[PDB]
RNA sequence: UUAAUAACUUAAU
């Protein structure tokens, strides 16, 4: 799968690594977070392993009158209930057809609670397959739109799980997941679990960063939630980094958004990642973006020691050596001091000295600037 | 509204004021014009008084706007594929005559109310063009929507359609001719053929000031005329009225286009003599303006039309208390510099030429014009200073 | 000889 993939490019997840240190983030916000109610959310992330590998899946005429008539006003709500508990045997294959799931949609928009719930009790293991179908997901999305029952929320949640991850990554399936936001705490909360285990997989996704922007916005999110995620897109932003749809969550993290400290609390955790981000086409934009920020001094105090007044240089003599971003990087973090300045000025001679440097196009701007 | 400033700039129309004038000049364009039929078309012009200040859109509702996208898609693919019956489509277009207006200006509406027009037989074309006909002009002017009303006009079959729509964009004719859409809206018309398609130059000649002055109406007036249903009348009527209006279109570069149009079209006779004699009453405001005295002069350098050069110069230097050359002379930016250039143009004479130096002398004098960078040249050419 | 298809910025029957 893509997950399979994404997967093994991303490693053991950070959420079971650094489950005290996202505690502490989340904590470290200064917005007051109850991490009772996020730890036992890391928890029910790391108690619910079951993580899908894939996702596994009455002629026309007769379908066009059913949906003819109910249109028309001319049924019950109890005729309507009587045709569609003789279809539950069908009601799935029909969720994903080209007239069923209009059909299907009728049915849920009208029965009682009890007939709907016996209709999910027989789509619900197929909700996730509906759910990416290019005509079933119009009435996935509809079960869950009007999913006004515990039973019925329970049921969705119970055979979504296991595919949180996979309709993430879907064209449609995303916003199937997003529909679930409704259910709001406590059940709304497997979104979120499998958004902070797989922060760094559905990051580097096209839609399911896409999908991440759009739950935490969500006014069903509440502030646990939202920090969870968060601090899980923080711990992930060397990985994130790397990659146009993880920048994408990054960028929104650092604009669109009102958590306190966020700035600083990036800047600390990407301060032992400089090499690889600071090397990095993409990723360095973000790290320039962190320094060059007037108005975030200890975030730019930080990032600078670590970038020039390092163990022993090995920090900044790996970002020089580097050939296609490394120097350019450097060079501009400067131009942009005249005491301090030269303090960088002397830091640069001496490993641009032990790199044996040459003075082509990599390093013209740079020599002259020292 | 932007219509408000065209004719305040404009006054009130001349089709008004010289409704015998423009009759004159119809009989002076030779061709087989039936003289009678002119004055009911002005007689017409004057008659339909409703006319709209402004254009409205169909007021819009709330939309499930992406079930509602499907659901075209799925409409047009299947007319294109040839999988629908024109039965199949009349019933679904008759299910859509609630929304066939607000749905003409959609970005996917209006190729699907296109295709309903082009393949829904006449009844049908008739009932939806009843839901549609009173926002047609706004439709009209839509950037999307301009497609679909220039298609209901170029297939518009019957009477009932023609009249229809000749009636529900009469009101809005002077607001199209002026939009960019629009007045590609108002040529669809044209098809019409007479007499069903006179209510646009009925609007070209009452409103010719302010449709000649723009970008767009100037250049629909230009298109009317060369287009093959206008018949000699409605030519002349719209000619006519751009002659009497020549003093005000001069002062444009769309109005000059008109004009430069008629003297190089060399089919309606005595243009030149025409044109002239009513643009002598009104020397105050052409030779002060920048482009339109660049008009005049070109009238006066013509050889070829003598007459109306001794009628320009006769009402130019000999007027009433001198007031047509003191206005012009008073002006700053470009009064003496005409003059001075009509002076000095081999084609005029020399017993006339003294004569116009003493009216320019006594001109400056009266008006105590120093001889700065203004009046210095033209001061020396008739005495003054040196 | 003045022409001209919307927005969205992850949507879709
Ligand atoms: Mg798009």
């Amino acid at each position: 799968s893509e997950f399979e993939l994404r997967r093994q490019a991303c490693g053991r997840s950070q959420l079971l690594k650094s489950r005290v240190d996202i505690l502490e983030v989340a904590r470290q916000f200064e917005m007051r977070i109850n991490l009772d109610i996020v730890d036992s959310m890391i928890a029910s992330a790391i108690e619910n392993n079951k993580v899908a590998t894939e996702i596994l899946p009455f002629e026309a005429s007769k379908l066009r009158e059913i949906r003819k008539n109910i249109d028309s006003g001319f049924y019950t709500q109890e005729e309507i209930e009587v045709i569609a508990r003789s279809m539950l045997d069908d009601v799935a294959e029909l969720s994903s057809d080209y007239l069923g799931n209009t059909v299907v949609q009728k049915f849920f928009e009208y029965c009682s609670d009890p007939i709907k719930e016996a209709m999910l009790e027989r789509i619900a293991p197929y909700l996730a397959a509906i759910g990416i179908h290019k005509n079933g997901t119009w009435a996935a999305q509809k079960i869950i739109d009007v999913a006004s029952t515990e039973k019925q929320m329970d049921l969705i949640v119970k055979h979504l799980r296991p595919y949180t991850a996979l309709l993430y990554f879907d064209q449609f399936g995303n916003y199937v997941a997003q529909c679930c936001l409704r259910f709001k705490y406590p059940k709304n909360t497997f979104l979120f679990e499998v958004m902070a285990r797989h922060c760094c997989e559905i990051g580097q996704s096209r839609f399911g960063a896409r999908a991440i922007r759009a739950c935490l916005e969500n006014e069903n999110a509440t502030f646990e939630q939202q920090a969870l995620v968060v601090a899980s897109i923080i711990i992930n932003s060397h990985l994130l980094a790397t990659n146009s749809n993880g920048m994408l969550l990054l960028t929104w993290l650092l604009d669109n958004s009102f958590f306190r400290n966020r700035h600083r609390l990036l800047a600390i955790h990407l301060a032992t990642h400089l090499h690889t981000t600071c090397t990095h086409k993409l990723a360095s934009t973000l790290i320039f973006k962190l320094i060059n920020n007037k108005q975030e001094p200890e975030s730019r105090n930080l990032l600078l020691k670590n970038l020039f007044f390092s163990e022993k240089d090995n920090v900044l003599t790996y970002i020089l050596q580097d050939q296609a971003v490394g120097p350019s990087f450097i060079h501009k973090v400067i131009t942009y001091g005249r005491e301090f300045l030269a303090q960088f000025h002397l830091v640069i001679k001496r490993v641009l000295i032990n790199i044996h440097a040459q003075p082509n196009a990599v390093y013209c701007r740079l020599m002259e600037e020292v």
